[PDB]
């Protein structure tokens, strides 16, 4: 707990990215509880596993018979935590849809964001709710050029938009990840300002890597214990240290907006 | 070089945290230079080894018959890279000046900083030249507090203070750990609102651990080894993210202060 | 561009003006109207709300809208249309031209009043073939998205849009042209106070807003956009760097009409 | 506060004016000097530079000061002085009175001018018990470095102290009363921007310095002063925590006189 000598401490927060992934994934999987107002589904679809889409999708599983993760990439298969959860790669899914009659979801959530699910997919379903989540955060022209969310919305007797935002501070993009990142740097900067703090490490990498090019979900996990903010200082900055990650983590708020249709 | 699918790059930045790190060092090994004027000297004893010690021990070899790098960590003999500087821990060093003639440097640096030497220690030298390294960056009572810069500089005909602040920036101390941590922080920010940008990850750990509890400075090395900063985004950022980087670099200003009398 | 407390010391004031950040402004809302118009014609515009923008997007409307009238609470606002080409009304006159006459039968409705404004009753009463409904909200703000109520007010027209307006890469609160030019000075203060030699960065800013709806001044209102968006005090030259920021920073600014699909 | 366009939306102007946010910075200059001089008394101050903190610095110096003047090289600052107890010269005044006069003997001069101010020459012209001189220099800033020239001026006096003045954890560019405030405002507009339900926050600042420099009217200037730091547009109350963030600002101003050896 010393640094270099015994005048320096050196603080690790309690808050770990993963405690910080948890709660913006809560929040995203409570925007989708509140939209769907207890209704209850026979099959629910939700694509795109990572990152938020393994615990949306646990939590569907009480009002919703079966629910199906469905990704692009096999190895996402072990982001699940869940077994009540059924996981089909896309050409499965997409073979089941060619060849078979037992893909017909009444819920279908699209969380893959950007470069993701063809609104062409989307159509192929008649669910009686719809939602797609918003990639876009505020504003940035190349992300609104790339995103298509508004095409995907072709479906459904009633559509939903999932939108994630931070109150009062600039994010380029809803996903979990880039908020996680986010909310850490933001977090670093007020936490740096403490007297006597000498500098203030946010134990950040290319995460997303891990998973999607060394496809090791299992590190990744690992990964995420560390301590998000690691602190040198003269005198302690324990309780402000999780005071102002914890405001941070506050600022995020999810929300499904109703899209309105016929 | 693409993310989680090919409509989102991947981008590294050349720049390595080492090469950030290695600007840094070389600016204070060159406003030393510079505060010597050429003079040239018999025995340079220089305290701390890391972080920038071992280069400003190393750009003392020409002009200084002997260079000395005296670390109260033992291990930290591992991270001079060139044979011409002699090691010696804290006690090897109080030991030979107490029963010893061996020791007598006519050029001192002291690069240790916060909770480093004491001035009792400084006083048993007679030098012609005395730097001490400033750790007080821009303004922050905790650390004026536990500063004696001051009180270090009791020995030399020719005092000096060694000072690194970043141009325009807020920095609480002058150290090179500190200045790289901060150099990238800001550079991250800048980043980010490059347009496309979905987000910015500056590559940064507790490198300081690896050195002080670990005590495995050749880890500590292969760490610098990573780019300073990943990017996600939907455009190419590659020279925009050289630019800032290189940018907050500059921003860097190493000088030796002369404390008169 | 002048010396400020002795000749060692410089004081340079912005060539940009704070009305041509607002006239910026103004100007990319106006031109999102046009695009999302896609040059129809119309016999009678009617906007709602004729601060900030709403004066200079209702002179725009006067090349495709044989008539344009702008309507607001408050009547002395009249002072802020540019020329007589655009009608003035105040509501209440409105409201009683609804309900007595035909004159008002809009085929053109733009409510630009944003927060607290026009009621969802008020725009009912119109069925024109096109409606557009500035949104005020800007980036995430819950105390700001509670109060808002623009979907609300899509409620007529064939063809309805939304007007949104942020600043790229930056956040703001809402889409209100003051809001915008207050967070680009402010945003380009910090930049430029960063530039080598500057001692500060004065951005000359006032409640503008009170000028205009406490002391119902328009007048000196405009008089007070009169003015150097920023002052700084400097050792050396900043005047082209000065411009070049603020200059960027009025250029984050996107202005566009999002269509609200209503295929009934 | 008061409604905004319409009642939806509120208006709140600041407490704390821009007055009380100057009277509050030259408080901790004029108190950074108290306690350096010990409770020390002195037959006749001489403070250089009227304008900003030097007119309630002179006031705090009449307790323990027999005599106490007011040099300023712009003669309308007589209007700046508030205390009749303060004797004004001009630089005119005072330069011929050292020449010819004898009435000119000060033990305590303090140059509180800054950037393009004294000369060297003028203050080696004194012998004061006690010479202290403001350093105008902030956090780092290359361009401001190099005209700075605060050291040359601690040039006489037995005892001499540099009168400092900086943020904690917060960047200005120099020490001046005017910058400090400025900084103050801008960085708690920025923190109360953020506040839930703002709209948007403004500075009431202008470059009120011309209106003491260039149209030469004090008078002007100090009702200038009289406006609130800050007006806030917003759905919700802010007041609380506007004053706690102006308050907040300027209790990270920390002055202090750094005796030079
Ligand atoms: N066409 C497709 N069909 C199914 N899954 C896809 C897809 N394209 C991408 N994906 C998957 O969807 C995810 C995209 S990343 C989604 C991040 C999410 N918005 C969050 O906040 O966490 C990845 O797991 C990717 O492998
Ligand atoms: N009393 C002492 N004698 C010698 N070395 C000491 C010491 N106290 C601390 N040190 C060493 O001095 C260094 C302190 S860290 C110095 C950081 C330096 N300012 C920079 O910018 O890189 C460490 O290597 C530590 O082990
Ligand atoms: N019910 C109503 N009818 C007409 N005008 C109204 C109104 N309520 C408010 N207004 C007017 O609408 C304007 C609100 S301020 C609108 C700001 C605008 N969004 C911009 O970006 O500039 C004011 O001129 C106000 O007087
Ligand atoms: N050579 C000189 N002799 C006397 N006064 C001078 C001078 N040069 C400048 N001045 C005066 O000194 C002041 C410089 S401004 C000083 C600001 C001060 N540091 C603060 O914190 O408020 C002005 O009043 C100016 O008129
Ligand atoms: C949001 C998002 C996305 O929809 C697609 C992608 O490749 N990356 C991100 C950023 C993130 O995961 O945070
Ligand atoms: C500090 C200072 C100064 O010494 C000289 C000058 O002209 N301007 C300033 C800035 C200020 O008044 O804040
Ligand atoms: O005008 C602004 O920028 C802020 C908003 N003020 C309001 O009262 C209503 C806006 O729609
Ligand atoms: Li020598
Ligand atoms: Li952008």
């Amino acid at each position: 707990n010393y640094g270099i000598t015994e005048s320096v401490k050196t603080t690790r927060s309690k808050i770990k990215i993963k405690d910080i992934v948890s709660d913006v994934v809560e929040k995203k999987a409570n925007a989708i509880k509140y939209f769907l107002e207890g209704e209850e589904f026979k099959q629910a679809i939700v694509f795109g596993a990572y990152l938020s889409g393994s615990y949306i999708a646990y939590s569907l599983l009480k009002d919703c018979e079966e629910v199906i993760i469905v990704d692009i990439q096999p190895h996402l298969k072990d982001i699940l935590f869940n077994d009540g959860i059924k996981f089909m790669d896309l050409n499965k899914l997409q073979l089941e849809l060619r060849n078979g009659t037992s893909i017909n979801p009444d819920l279908v959530i699209d969380l893959t964001g950007i470069g993701g699910v063809s609104p062409d997919l989307i159509s192929k379903f008649n669910p009686k709710v719809l939602i797609v989540e918003d990639p876009k955060g505020n504003h940035d022209k190349g992300i609104s050029k790339i995103d298509n969310t508004d095409k995907r919305l072709c479906v459904g007797a009633k559509k939903g938009v999932l939108k994630t935002y931070r109150s009062s501070k600039f994010s380029k993009t809803s996903g979990t990840m880039t908020l996680v990142v986010d909310i850490i740097m933001d977090s670093c900067r007020e936490i740096n300002e403490l007297d006597s703090v000498l500098y203030t490490i946010p134990n950040l990498k290319y995460f997303e890597g891990t998973v999607f090019h060394e496809k090791n979900v299992k590190k990744f996990l690992t990964e995420l214990n560390m301590s998000a903010i690691t602190v040198s200082s003269i005198d302690h900055v324990e309780y402000e240290l999780e005071e102002i990650l914890s405001k941070n983590i506050s600022r995020v708020d999810s929300f499904v907006k109703e899209f309105d249709k016929l």
